[PDB]
RNA sequence: GCCCCUAACCCGGCCAUAGGCGCCGGUGCUACACCCGGUCUCAUCAGAACCCGGAAGUUAAGGCCGGCGCCGCGCUCGGGAGUACUGGGCUCCGCGAGGGCCCGGGAAACCGGCGUGCUGGGAGGGGGC
């Protein structure tokens, strides 16, 4: 059950579905070795290495400025994803609302505290973190919206819809949908 | 080499008749793509992108071509209209602000109709010198 074999095939070679990437983000709200402890407990759960999020305005509100990191997030792709999907899936019990479904085929879900997922360990250094996990899939042809030259829009056809996203998880990943 | 003809590709000019939305078809030897990988050059959080090496799969999408509808747009077309406005003259009218006559120019909105890219160079392909 690795990547390459997770894809739902139609009745087109042409028109699969397969997850695109996976995107883990933490949002903590200013310090950096708050954020310090955030961009650990990211590279050591994935594997991968996080990248600062700077603030994209100065809320005074928030006591945040334009400019300054209050973000940590990670993209996942081909098996990094499909490892860490299975195990934040776990972590909240292959239970995902209907409505966290959107028209274009991303599925995001929250983790309110990151023990919930296999293979980690209370620790009172780190602290304790909560995490949205946002996948994308796509179908053959994205690259039509997102190379450098002759740059163009996908088909409507070759789209991910809202139900193609649901049947995804559900027949591919075996998750309950609700 | 040379001349002529000629799809999709490359470099352009004018920069919507070229744009936008929806629907229905065509195109795949080659060309354009989607596509397959990340040892090497290069690249990032991420081989997604960029860059490199390829050729299993596919015309589903992009590109290009044809048709229909609506919006937008265009037109040295009809009306609007010789209307509005206006250069020159006047012992012409009006209490007056202003109007009128003669000679010379002359719109716009809008309504209807038509149109919905045109074109320069090159590669490739065909024919001859």
């Amino acid at each position: 059950m690795k990547w390459k074999e997770l894809v739902l095939v139609k009745d087109h070679p042409m028109k699969r579905v397969y997850i695109e990437k996976v995107v883990v983000n933490i949002g903590v709200g200013t310090g950096g070795e708050r954020l310090e402890k955030a961009a650990n407990l990211l590279r050591e759960l994935t594997g991968a290495e996080p990248s600062l999020r700077r603030a994209k305005r100065s809320i005074k509100d928030f006591g945040i400025r334009k400019g300054e990191p209050i973000g940590v997030a990670v993209t996942l792709r081909r098996d990094k994803a499909v490892e860490f999907l299975m195990r934040a899936l776990q972590a909240v019990g292959n239970r995902i609302k209907r409505s966290s479904f959107d028209e274009r085929g991303n599925v995001c879900f929250g983790i309110k505290e990151h023990i919930m997922l296999p293979g980690v360990k209370y620790d009172p250094a780190v602290g304790i973190w909560g995490m949205d996990v946002c996948v994308r899939l796509a179908k053959p042809g994205l690259r039509v919206q997102l190379r450098r030259r002759r740059r163009s829009k996908v088909g409507k056809g070759q789209l991910v819809t809202r139900e193609e996203a649901v049947e995804f998880f559900q027949k591919v990943l075996g998750v309950q949908v609700d």
